[PDB]
């Protein structure tokens, strides 16, 4: 199963920010709210922003900031890349230990989606290949966080900003910066294509050996080369020895060699799973990583 | 399509440790009583067959050490309630949200906080299933781990974590200590009932489809309720009752598809299996999404 987070921590710092006829999302940490840029725009403006323009010609009291039902001043605004840093009179007293990363694609978060400042839910995402990630995120989810904690520090990796004409959903991290070709402009935009998270779908495959579920192993072995042969003939991402080495604790475990698991792969796409079920699967799922299986499994 | 977890902040802050012994669960901190299952108070001889009041007689409050995170709270009463123990502390959770308890009916879903020695792990929604077991992740330590949903800010509790059974799936407890199913409190063979397809969730999911503009299943037939439930039987879905019609009802009058005609579309997908063709991108129907679900991601 998909195991979120406890949000608890991040659910302390969210609040509300309004600009003219738009409410988003942002995120209080100490005296600072963060939030997408475009909430300074009109419906007009999101066709074609020249942001900075739009941004010189707000002032702090364009901004209205509300956690829970306790107004924030505003005194002061600035602008790093696609978010807008808020500065507010009041630093949240319920931060936590916190730093910003920016997530490599294949790796999972927790989303805590949120509207008007209040959240409403959590599950985990993985950042696609083509750096999307297939959320469920409606009008006025924007500045919605993703994270991951480690111990008791939250690291922030992703703020949300926008759906795709596919459904799918785009956003930047914590500097600001989108992941993928993207850009915070009301215009056609699509995503690369898309590839699937080969080390993950590993991962998966001894998740389902570890709960009794082994229709699809062999002998058939395979080298890494000619393993990622096929994998680059599926649209799969290639397999490095660094993921070969991160499969090893799930290796040891069912007694399975990471190689061995690649040739079981290697039958399923090229032989598909004759009407069978994988996990109760019908697709081969690539949205855990290992860390996130042997978190599960032990 | 996502299970979306409720966020758990609210529960977190009622997390705490309950040791009696070597034996370390969670606990329930509301108000001044923590709430535990009441197997905390076994050692490793009294389980096959506990007498649970002799085992209590024997305790006194000053056998149970109830600690947030590291920091003793002082037991002032003890008492038990069904498969619970209450335990009366000398302080009251400044954190307790607006709550209440209440027993789910088979096919709802809510809310997991997974918990070891007091500290939340992770967050995932669970179905309790017909036979009364719920899937999900549940290790060593997660006894006492409770399953909530909320709404307008009051967390309903409805699931206190007991039990793995020999096939892997999980029992436990409503709030007052009920068990859900058969099962009893101590290491004796038990097995889960068979299982069945939850048809009221199964029919929440068709209206999702046709939400979205899925809806190639729709047929022109409508059936009564009796015939459906005789011939949902034979394909081990379970049989509708009245309140899960009534829970349909916003689905119905959203997509002016009545109950009665989605559940005709139900029975031929049964009878004339989906040859090769989708819903919603999934070749096999799901059961786990409820009436309540389906209206919070598509609205």
């Amino acid at each position: 199963r998909k195991m979120a987070f406890p949000s608890g921590k991040v659910e302390g710092c969210m609040v509300q920010v309004t600009c003219g006829t738009t409410t988003l999302n942002g995120l209080w940490l100490d005296d600072v709210v963060y939030c997408p840029r475009h909430v300074i725009c009109t419906s007009e403006d999101m066709l074609n922003p020249n942001y900075e323009d739009l941004l010189i010609r707000k002032s702090n009291h364009n901004f209205l900031v509300q956690a829970g039902n306790v107004q924030l001043r505003v005194i002061g605004h600035s602008m790093q890349n696609c978010v807008l840093k808020l500065k507010v009179d009041t630093a949240n007293p319920k931060t936590p230990k916190y730093k910003f990363v920016r997530i490599q694609p294949g790796q999972t978060f927790s989303v805590l989606a949120c509207y008007n400042g209040s959240p409403s839910g959590v599950y985990q995402c993985a950042m696609r290949p083509n750096f999307t990630i297939k959320g469920s995120f409606l009008n006025g989810s924007c500045g919605s966080v993703g994270f991951n904690i480690d111990y008791d520090c939250v690291s922030f990796c992703y703020m949300h900003h926008m759906e795709l004409p596919t459904g799918v959903h785009a956003g930047t991290d914590l500097e600001g910066n989108f992941y993928g070709p993207f850009v915070d402009r009301q215009t056609a935009q699509a995503a690369g294509t898309d590839t699937t998270i080969t080390v993950n779908v590993l991962a998966w495959l001894y998740a389902a050996v570890i709960n009794g579920d082994r229709w699809f192993l062999n002998r058939f072995t395979t080298t890494l080369n000619d393993f990622n042969l096929v994998a680059m003939k599926y649209n799969y991402e290639p397999l490095t020895q660094d993921h070969v080495d991160i499969l090893g604790p799930l290796s040891a475990q069912t007694g399975i060699a990471v190689l061995d698991m690649c040739a079981s792969l290697k039958e399923l796409l090229q032989n598909g799973m004759n009407g069978r079920t994988i996990l109760g699967s019908a697709l081969l799922e690539d949205e855990f990583t290992p860390f996130d299986v042997v978190r599960q499994c032990s």
